[PDB]
């Protein structure tokens, strides 16, 4: 049977850059839908479902996507919900690609770290974004200490409570209204990551060089300024006198092969689930 | 050339049941369009049979669907109203999949019965909806006496004149209300449909099990309670004392298998017309 | 890798017969979006250029068509916009059919005129569509002297300007606001093209028969009455007396050829740029 993929966004019509992903990973057919709701959503599943049997079922898959996580979350459970029994098939969630890109970053560092981050303080700057927020969560499934930093205290806050609930972790939230608080947020810290918005400079050089603590930096923003000061975005484990730095581009080499390899897999099986911790799974493995 | 298959569907989005159905019958590329009107079709039309000519003309095709029959007969017939001389593509019509339904229902009626029903009552109750109308068509070109049931004379007798005029037979109707009078209408009869709304039970065991003039039921209700009690959704030709049975799930296996070959036989020449008749001959040689 | 066409259309869904061309042409996949403006059209631009990289460039092309010419020239304008240092891929413009349509007609009247008309006198009569006015630019890249008609000066002299100032040219305009002057425009002529809406004749016979000077004439109208009187719409060089006739079905089959081969030319790099100029450097090599 044939590969077929069914892309359900939740903008008005379909991510361009999904559907290049989709076929580069093995799909012989991507079929795109835009403006999906959770209400929506079931009709389109039962499709999915009642069209072939046994292995044939494999062949066929559903991946969502959209430019706001929160939306493709709910469709995402609505899809889940709408299964039964033997009546499945392998889904994905990726939505701005914000789950390849936070578990291809937080996968290199731990990897570069030695393998344990355990213990640890990690320090996310600008992280109340979904990228920051996926990556506070892995991190924190490893062990670290997380502190989740942004310029007001109460957004902050509200991201931790919901990376919290969602990964059963105890993640810490602190304001940094200034480049002069991030600097102090960061002392002490192992590990630090800027999740910031495209385009703004989080960490100088200076910032981060001068303790003793940092062991790795890495940067999600790969538009100059750069998130972080002193490196380039290709950078990918280069040497800065004593700390090592992953800049957007090295990340993103692998973010690229790790979002390809989870198109291949949807259709090994039919009933794989691929969210944060699924993703990040396969991404130690590709590191 | 690439066979190419052209989904028009009435509703807001394309079905994604009938797009899985589409590649398993063969077809190398499917492209669908929502909200598709009487007047807008014409112009899609055109794309397919200006484009390609000659031997290369038969690997285009159309589909229409929807989940309205109404809408999708207007639609089907301003498709064939475009075509002019050799200007024209093989087409189906399976709106909700209605027409695959009550022709895999009937077929193997048919064949469980011994290859003939001429001469034979069939009774269909709740027979005023798509399907019970298409299969009271089918049962009335194989010969049989068919009564068309429903709960008000008027519907149930511009029901049967619908199906009389498109047809060219002589289905007539009658009235029930009520249980009891269900259960009077089909006395002395052979072969008994339930095409009534999802959810509803119309025949109990004891409206069926003792009438011996009633050699095979069928229900295309796979909501329980079932149309016929006493049976279950996935039984196919079921001996039940010395009576058969199908169940909605066991008429819809053919069903699936159908509507796979029938987009393949789209693709046979440039001149198909899949319409109730047609799609009726083909689940005929495969029941 | 895949070759990925990526199809934005500026009506509310994809042209039918741009897809099949597209297939015909030898895309492996056609992923159509309409509503196409030249706001929404970068967000989809990013999509083809950040995910592949080297050879990989290449197997991913856009296609940008509708019914409005001006609408999808600001949407062709926004791609090449979007596109930076080898962040690119080759694109296509031909809404409407307007530049393989111009292309077709000017390259098989070249070639029958010897291959070349530097020189000579072209008259385009109601030139002021987007078909007229790119057979106007394509006739001027040649040398021949042209004339663009219409019934009103002002809007004339605007197509003039507009192709002037686009392909950097010297068409000149006139007024011809009945039968009359029609048919005093075309006298000392050698070469008449009637370019004007559908359904309607713009030269009759006994206007261009009886003028020796005029060597070859055509006409874009497929629909009667014809452009040009005394011609069949399928004449693709017939021969009337001293002269020769191509009609707008004989043009059409080169047109459809062309455009076949245009797409197939997109995959072959990553920087073609398929506008007027490129497409009838083409239509001459298959002519
Ligand atoms: N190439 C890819 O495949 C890919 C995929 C996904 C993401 N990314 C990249 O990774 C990064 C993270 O994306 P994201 O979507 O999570 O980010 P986002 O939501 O756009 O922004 C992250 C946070 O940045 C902070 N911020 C915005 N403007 C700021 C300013 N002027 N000063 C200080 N802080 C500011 C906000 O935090 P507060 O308001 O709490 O301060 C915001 O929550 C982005 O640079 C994006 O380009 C790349
Ligand atoms: N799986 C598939 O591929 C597939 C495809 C198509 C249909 N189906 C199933 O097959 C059946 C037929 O579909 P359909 O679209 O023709 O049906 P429909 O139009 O939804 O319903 C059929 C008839 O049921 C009668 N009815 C409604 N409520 C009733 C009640 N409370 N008591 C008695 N009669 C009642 C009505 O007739 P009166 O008003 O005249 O009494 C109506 O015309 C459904 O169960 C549907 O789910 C399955
Ligand atoms: N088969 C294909 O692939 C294909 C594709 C595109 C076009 N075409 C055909 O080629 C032709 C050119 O298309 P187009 O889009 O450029 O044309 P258009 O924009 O529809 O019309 C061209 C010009 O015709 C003139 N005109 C309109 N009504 C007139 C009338 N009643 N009397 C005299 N002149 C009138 C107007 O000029 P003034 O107002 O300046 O006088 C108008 O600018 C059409 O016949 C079209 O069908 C075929």
């Amino acid at each position: 049977s044939k590969k077929l993929l069914f892309q359900f966004d939740t903008d008005a019509t379909p991510s361009v850059f999904d559907v290049v992903v989709g076929y580069d990973g093995g799909a012989d057919h991507i079929t795109g839908y835009g403006n999906v709701t959770p209400d929506n959503v079931g009709a389109y599943v039962d499709g999915t479902i009642y069209t072939r049997g046994g292995k044939e079922k494999q062949s066929t898959a559903i991946f969502v996507g959209g430019g706001d996580m929160a939306a493709g979350e709910r469709v995402f459970e609505a899809v889940k919900k709408r299964f039964f029994g033997p009546f499945r098939v392998s889904c994905m969630l990726d939505s701005n690609g914000s789950n390849t890109t936070a578990a291809a970053g937080v996968a290199l560092v731990v990897k570069a770290a030695g393998g344990s981050v355990k213990g640890k303080k990690a320090v996310v700057l600008a992280g109340t974004g979904p990228v920051g927020m996926r990556s506070a969560a892995l991190l924190a499934g490893e062990g670290a200490e997380v502190v989740l930093c942004g310029r007001k205290l109460d957004k902050a806050q509200a991201a931790a409570d919901s990376v919290n609930k969602r990964f059963k972790v105890n993640v810490t939230a602190a304001e940094t209204a200034d480049d002069a608080s991030r600097a102090e947020a960061v002392k002490g810290a192992h590990f630090v990551f800027t999740a910031g918005a495209i385009g703004l400079e989080l960490l100088p050089q200076a910032a981060w060089q001068n303790e003793s603590s940092i062991e790795i930096v890495a940067d999600y923003n790969a538009q100059p300024p750069l998130g972080i000061g002193g490196i380039d975005a290709t950078d990918k484990g280069k040497e800065y006198g004593g700390k090592r730095a992953f800049g957007a581009l090295g990340i993103g080499g692998l973010k690229l092969k790790l979002h390809r390899a989870c198109i291949a897999k949807l259709f090994e099986s039919s009933e794989g689930v691929f969210d944060a911790e699924e993703i990040y799974k396969l991404a130690k493995e590709m590191a």
